């Protein structure tokens, strides 16, 4: 059907992420200032939400990725994407 | 085909709050740095969105949920959840 | 099945925007403290998502608006809507 996006930013460049579900698979677009690129999360998921909070200037992320009833949190932290602890019990 | 989700965050800790909307009905899951466990809150709807601030310590919550055409607004303020007076017009 | 909604908020009052794809349309409603009232932000789209940060007090707000695979950006830099140079991966 139609795309399902989920966006977040911080500082006042400012950096953006948008993520975007399309036929199963979560990629995410993003800018820093000079131009829009593909980052490197890229997770299967029908659904996509997301969130941000910095410590000092340096940004944490959590994306939450959802395939039927199944939500799978990934992690940002300073050095890549990681699988995190959330779970539904 | 999925569940849909909303997610917010605060502070540095952080805490986090993810809602899940399932088969009409919304529920929570909850991240104050000591383990994920299940929230209060829980309500109808079919798609959800969410904003945070804090005043001091104090998390003040909003919980966009929608049902066909109407979109209840829930707030958490310190002392459970009510509605708000968010209308479509 | 129901309409689907994007929250952001900023500041201490706070000032809210609630955005609304209903029935192919994005609509918005506001708040700055002082009662729910409908904004200037009318745009087609079957799904949205949005962000905001401050520079200074000024707001700016970006509203991703999806129709099929397309997703266009909206910019609000404090004087009207305007697309933005996002494009897909
Ligand atoms: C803090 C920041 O802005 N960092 C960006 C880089 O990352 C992007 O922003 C992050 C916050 C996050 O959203 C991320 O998904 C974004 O991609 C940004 O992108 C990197 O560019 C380099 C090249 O300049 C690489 O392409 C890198 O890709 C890989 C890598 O090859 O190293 C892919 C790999 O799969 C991935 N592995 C995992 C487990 O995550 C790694 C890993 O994320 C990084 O090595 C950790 O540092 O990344 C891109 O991530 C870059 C654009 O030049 O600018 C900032 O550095
Ligand atoms: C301010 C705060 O962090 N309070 C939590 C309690 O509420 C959760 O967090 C708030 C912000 C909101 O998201 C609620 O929906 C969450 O449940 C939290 O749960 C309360 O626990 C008591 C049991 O003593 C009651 O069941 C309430 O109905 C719950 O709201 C507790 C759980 O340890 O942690 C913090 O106090
Ligand atoms: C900065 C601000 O609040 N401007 C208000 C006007 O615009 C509204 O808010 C901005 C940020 C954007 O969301 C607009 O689409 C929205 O209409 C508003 O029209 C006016 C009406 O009272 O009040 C301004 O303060
Ligand atoms: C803030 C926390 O960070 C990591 O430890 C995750 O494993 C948790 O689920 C939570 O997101
Ligand atoms: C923050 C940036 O603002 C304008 O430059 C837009 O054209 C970009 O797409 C981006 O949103
Ligand atoms: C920030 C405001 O809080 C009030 O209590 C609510 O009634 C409004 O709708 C809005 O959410």
């Amino acid at each position: 059907s139609s795309v399902q996006t989920a966006a977040t930013s911080w500082g006042t460049v400012p950096s953006i992420r948008v993520y975007t579900a399309n036929n199963g698979k979560i990629t995410e677009r993003c800018w820093d200032g000079k131009g829009w690129y593909t980052g490197a999360f890229n997770e299967p998921g029908d659904n996509v939400s997301v969130t941000s909070w910095l410590v000092g200037s340096a940004i944490h992320i959590r994306v939450y990725a959802s395939t039927g009833t199944t939500t799978t949190e990934w992690c940002w932290d300073g050095n890549g994407w990681t699988k995190g602890a959330y779970t539904a019990t």
